[PDB]
C-alpha cells in the first residue's frame, strides 16, 4: 500500500487486529531534521523526496534523560523511549482502517512527559485499536522535549522558545494539508493527550496559529494552568544562562551564547539539564513552555480568563489517584516497595520536597487543610494527605479551574473522574488510580482478551473508545446503545461529572470543591 503524500510517496503496513486490518503508516517526516544550525530554532519545512518513503517502523525518539530510578521495573520503565535517541526525531505515525475510509474523523496523540521526556512509539499509545475498533485516523508524532525542544532566550530566533510545541503544530499542519489522502477528514480533526501533552492541547486551543488545524480537544489529566506546565520568561532566561555556564558556553553575546551549545553534543546538554533549578522537585519542568510572543502571545491566565481561545467543545478529566506517583521520586519515608505508612513528620517534610520554595506559613497552611482527620488514629492519614496534596495542587484543581474557565464563555464541556485502578499495574495498591494509567484503557489496550485484563475491563475500555470517538465524531461523548449513563455537559454553576470505573458510572457534582478552593483562591497568595 503506496500513499502519494504532497512531499513524496510512502509505503505503509498491514497489521492483523482483532480478525481485521489496519494499515500503519510508522515514521513520516514532517520537518527537516533539527541539527546542527538547526538546533533550538523552529522546525523548518521539508523539502520534497522523490523515492517511496519507507514508513514501516517506529522513527528516532528525540533525545531526552531517562526514568532510571527503578531498573527492571516495568511501572517505571514502560514510559521510558522504545527506539533510539537521535535529534533526528520529527516524525509522526497514522493509522488508517482497512479498507481505506472515505471521510474518517481524524484523532491526533500528543504523549506527555513532563515537557522533558516522552516518545510517540510506546506500547500504550499504539493507535491500531482505534482505528481498527471506531474506524478514525490516529495520528501521532514526536516533539523534541527538554532543552532541545524549550530552551529560551525570548525574542531571539536562534533560541525563540516553544520550539517543541511548535514541532506539534507543523504536524497538525502536514494532517490539513495531507490527511485526505489517508482517507482522512482535515475538517473533522480531534487533539487528545495526557499530562503536559493535555497541556499542550491546551495551549493550542489558546494559540492563534493552530486555531484552523484542529476542531475539539480532549485534555486527559493536564492543563497549561497546572502549576509545572508554563516557565515564565524570568526563570526560563536564569535556566537558559545557567545551562551555558554549565556547559562552558557563557558569553556576553546572547547569538553566541546559542553558538556555542550548538557545538555542544545533546548528552552533554543533558546531562546538565537537571540543574539549572536550584530546587527541584519531582515535578520539575525545567524547560518547557513559555511566553514567546509567537505560539503565545500573552499570559495564558488572561487569555483564559479573558476568553481568548478557540471556541470549541472540550472533553477534560483525571484520575482519583494523580499524585501518588510522585511520591516514590523523593518524598522521605515512601517506597513503591512497602505501604509507605509515614508519620507527621515525614509529611512535613514531604511538603518541603514539593514545594522547595514556598514560606512557612504556605506549607502550615497546606498541613493546615489537609490534616483534619475523620479519624486521627488511621495510620495512612499522611500517607494519603500526601498524595492528594500532589495530585489536587498539580493536577485536578488545575483542571477543574481550566474547564470552568473555558465553558463560562458558552461552549459545551464534558468532565470525567477516572477511578479505575488496572488489574494488571505493577506499582503498588497504595497508590491506587495512578497518573497516566487511563491511556491503556483510552488506547483499547483492554480489548485484546489475549491481555489478560478482566472482561470488566474489557467492557470499561469499550466504552471509553465509544465515548472518546463520539466525541471526536460528534461533539458528544455518549454511548447511545448500551443503556448507558448519559453525560451531562459541565457548566460553571453545577459543575457535573462523569465517573468511570468498572461497576457504576455515575453523575457526581462538584469534584474536590473544598479543597480546590484552596489551591484556586487562598494559595496562590502565598
Ligand atoms: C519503606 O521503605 C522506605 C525506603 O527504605 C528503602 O526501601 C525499603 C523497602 C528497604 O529496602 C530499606 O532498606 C531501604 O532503605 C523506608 O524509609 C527509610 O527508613 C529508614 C529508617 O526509617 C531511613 O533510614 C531511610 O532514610 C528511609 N528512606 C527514605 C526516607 O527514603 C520506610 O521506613 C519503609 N516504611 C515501611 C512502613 O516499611
Ligand atoms: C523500501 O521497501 C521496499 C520493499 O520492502 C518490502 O517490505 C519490507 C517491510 C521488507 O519486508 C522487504 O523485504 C519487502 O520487499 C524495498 O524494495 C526498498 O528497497 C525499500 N527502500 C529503501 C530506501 O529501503
Ligand atoms: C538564578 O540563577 C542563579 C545562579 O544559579 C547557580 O548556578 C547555576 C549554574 C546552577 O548550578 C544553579 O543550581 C545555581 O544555584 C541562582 O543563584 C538563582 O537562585 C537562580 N534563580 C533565581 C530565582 O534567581
Ligand atoms: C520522575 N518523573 C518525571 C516526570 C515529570 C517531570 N515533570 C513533570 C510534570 C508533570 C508530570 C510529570 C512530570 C516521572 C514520573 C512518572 C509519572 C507517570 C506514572 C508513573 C511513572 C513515573
Ligand atoms: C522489591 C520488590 O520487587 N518487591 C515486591 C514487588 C513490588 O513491591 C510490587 O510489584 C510493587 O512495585 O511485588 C511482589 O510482592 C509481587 O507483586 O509479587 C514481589 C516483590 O517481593
Ligand atoms: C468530508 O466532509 C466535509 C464536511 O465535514 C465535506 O465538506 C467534504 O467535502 C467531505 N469530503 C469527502 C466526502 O470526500
Ligand atoms: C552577536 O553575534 C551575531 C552573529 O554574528 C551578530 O549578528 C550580532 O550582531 C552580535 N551581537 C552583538 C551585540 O554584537
Ligand atoms: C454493547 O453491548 C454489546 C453486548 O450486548 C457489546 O458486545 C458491545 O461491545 C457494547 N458496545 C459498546 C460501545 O460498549
Amino acid at each position: 500500500i503506496i500513499i502519494a503524500t504532497k512531499n513524496g510517496k510512502v509505503r505503509g503496513m498491514q497489521l492483523t487486529v482483532f480478525g481485521g486490518t489496519v494499515t500503519a503508516f510508522l515514521g513520516i517526516p514532517y520537518a527537516q531534521p533539527p541539527l546542527g544550525r538547526l538546533r533550538f530554532k523552529k522546525p523548518q519545512s521539508l523539502t520534497k523526496w522523490s523515492d517511496i518513503w519507507n514508513a514501516t517502523k517506529y522513527a528516532n525518539s528525540c533525545c531526552q534523560n531517562i526514568d532510571q530510578s527503578f531498573p527492571g521495573f516495568h511501572g517505571s520503565e514502560m514510559w521510558n523511549p522504545n527506539t533510539d535517541l537521535s535529534e533526528d526525531c520529527l516524525y509522526l505515525n497514522v493509522w488508517i482502517p482497512a479498507p481505506k475510509p472515505k471521510n474518517a474523523t481524524v484523532l491526533i496523540w500528543i504523549y506527555g512527559g513532563g515537557f522533558q521526556t516522552g516518545t510517540s512509539s510506546l506500547h500504550v499509545y499504539d493507535g491500531k485499536f482505534l482505528a481498527r475498533v471506531e474506524r478514525v485516523i490516529v495520528v501521532s508524532m514526536n516533539y523534541r522535549v527538554g532543552a532541545l525542544g524549550f530552551l529560551a532566550l525570548p525574542g531571539n530566533p536562534e533560541a525563540p522558545g516553544n520550539m517543541g510545541l511548535f514541532d506539534q503544530q507543523l504536524a497538525l499542519q502536514w494532517v490539513q494539508k495531507n490527511i485526505a489522502a489517508f482517507g482522512g477528514n482535515p475538517k473533522s480533526v480531534t487533539l487528545f493527550g495526557e499530562s503536559a501533552g493535555a497541556a499542550s492541547v491546551s495551549l493550542h486551543l489558546l494559540s492563534p496559529g493552530s486555531h484552523s488545524l484542529f476542531t475539539r480537544a480532549i485534555l486527559q489529566s493536564g492543563s497549561f494552568n497546572a502549576p509545572w506546565a508554563v516557565t515564565s520568561l524570568y526563570e526560563a532566561r536564569n535556566r537558559t544562562l545557567n545551562l551555558a555556564k554549565l556547559t562552558g558556553c557563557s558569553r556576553e553575546n546572547e547569538t553566541e551564547i546559542i553558538k556555542c551549545l550548538r557545538n555542544k553534543d545533546p548528552q552533554e546538554i543533558l546531562l546538565n539539564e537537571a540543574f539549572v533549578v536550584p530546587y527541584g522537585t519531582p515535578l520539575s519542568v525545567n524547560f518547557g513552555p513559555t511566553v514567546d510572543g509567537d505560539f503565545l502571545t500573552d499570559m495564558p491566565d488572561i487569555l483564559l480568563e479573558l476568553g481568548q481561545f478557540k471556541k470549541t467543545q472540550i472533553l477534560v478529566g483525571v484520575n482519583k489517584d494523580e499524585g501518588t506517583a510522585f511520591l516514590v521520586y523523593g518524598a522521605p519515608g515512601f517506597s513503591k516497595d512497602n505501604n509507605s505508612i509515614i508519620t507527621r513528620k515525614e509529611f512535613q517534610e514531604g511538603l518541603k520536597i514539593f514545594f522547595p520554595g514556598v514560606s512557612e506559613f504556605g506549607k502550615e497552611s497546606i498541613l493546615f487543610h489537609y490534616t483534619d482527620w475523620v479519624d486521627d488514629q488511621r495510620p495512612e492519614n499522611y500517607r494519603e494527605a500526601l498524595g492528594d496534596v500532589v495530585g489536587d495542587y498539580n493536577f485536578i484543581c488545575p483542571a477543574l479551574e481550566f474547564t470552568k474557565k473555558f465553558s463560562e464563555w458558552g461552549n459545551n464541556a464534558f468532565f470525567y473522574y477516572f477511578e479505575h485502578r488496572s488489574s494488571k499495574l505493577p506499582w503498588p495498591e497504595w497508590m491506587g488510580v495512578m497518573h497516566g494509567y487511563e491511556i491503556e484503557f483510552v488506547f483499547g489496550l483492554p480489548l485484546e482478551r489475549r491481555d489478560q485484563y478482566t472482561k470488566a475491563e474489557e467492557i470499561l475500555s469499550r466504552s471509553i473508545v465509544k465515548r472518546w470517538a463520539n466525541f471526536a465524531k460528534y461533539g458528544n461523548p455518549q454511548e447511545t446503545q448500551n443503556q448507558s449513563t448519559s453525560w451531562p455537559v459541565f457548566k460553571s454553576t453545577e459543575q457535573k461529572y462523569l465517573t468511570l470505573n468498572t461497576e457504576s458510572t455515575r453523575i457526581m457534582t462538584k469534584l474536590r470543591a473544598q479543597q480546590c478552593r484552596f489551591w484556586t483562591s487562598f494559595f496562590p497568595k502565598v
